[PDB]
């Protein structure tokens, strides 16, 4: 996250970090045994870890879970990323309570103005690299397709939304893919790409979660 603030720890208590090894992706818990992610975060031996603030210190309330099952919705592609989404279950249900507690899915698609809250691990500086161990937080709106569609001719797809600032200088950013955008307690997107960081006229692409209500539920009854 470029520009934004530091969360508090297990103030996002949905927000998950991918584990193999090393955080590489975020996540989000939807019931106590499903995580959402985003499928170009694709890899086998992940550990689920819940619960998480500062992810190189253990603190008292993580949970960490390997995951039993990835599977890649049916039709992502990795040139475009459209459908760039997954759900992972996880090995054991987790222990729900304060500050580690799932995040609802969409009744409805949220309407660009909408407000959001953006969350992960990832890079701060839109020049260069410096990785947080603590979890960063972003408000930011969802901008109309139109303007999407403008900063990014030829790209966007009915499956994603541009979220963030056409001036710059607040975004999510490498390490935060597949992480959560919470708007009015949904989960309405999942961080997918973006040309370089926080850079102008370049806002952050998301994942439109409320098109794959129908397969993360018939996807979870069946598994
Ligand atoms: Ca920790």
């Amino acid at each position: 996250i470029v520009g934004g603030y530091t969360c508090g720890a297990n103030t996002v208590p949905y927000q998950v970090s991918l584990n193999s090894g090393y955080h590489f992706c975020g996540g989000s818990l939807i019931n106590s045994q499903w995580v959402v992610s985003a499928a170009h975060c694709y890899k086998s031996g992940i550990q689920v870890r819940l619960g998480e603030d500062n992810i190189n210190v253990v603190e008292g309330n993580e949970q960490f879970i390997s995951a039993s099952k990835s599977i890649v919705h049916p039709s992502y592609n990795s040139n475009t990323l459209n459908n760039d989404i997954m759900l992972i279950k996880l090995k054991s249900a987790a222990s729900l309570n304060s500050r580690v507690a799932s995040i609802s899915l969409p009744t409805s698609c949220a309407s660009a103005g909408t407000q959001c809250l953006i969350s992960g691990w990832g890079n701060t500086k839109s020049s260069g690299t410096s990785y947080p161990d603590v979890l960063k937080c972003l408000k930011a709106p969802i901008l109309s397709d139109s303007s999407c569609k403008s900063a990014y001719p030829g790209q966007i797809t009915s499956n994603m939304f541009c979220a963030g600032y056409l001036e710059g200088g607040k975004d999510s950013c490498q390490g935060d893919s597949g992480g959560p955008v919470v708007c009015s307690g949904k989960l309405q997107g999942i961080v997918s790409w973006g040309s370089g960081c926080a850079q102008k006229n370049k806002p952050g692409v998301y994942t439109k979660v409320c098109n794959y209500v129908s397969w993360i539920k018939q996807t979870i009854a069946s598994n």
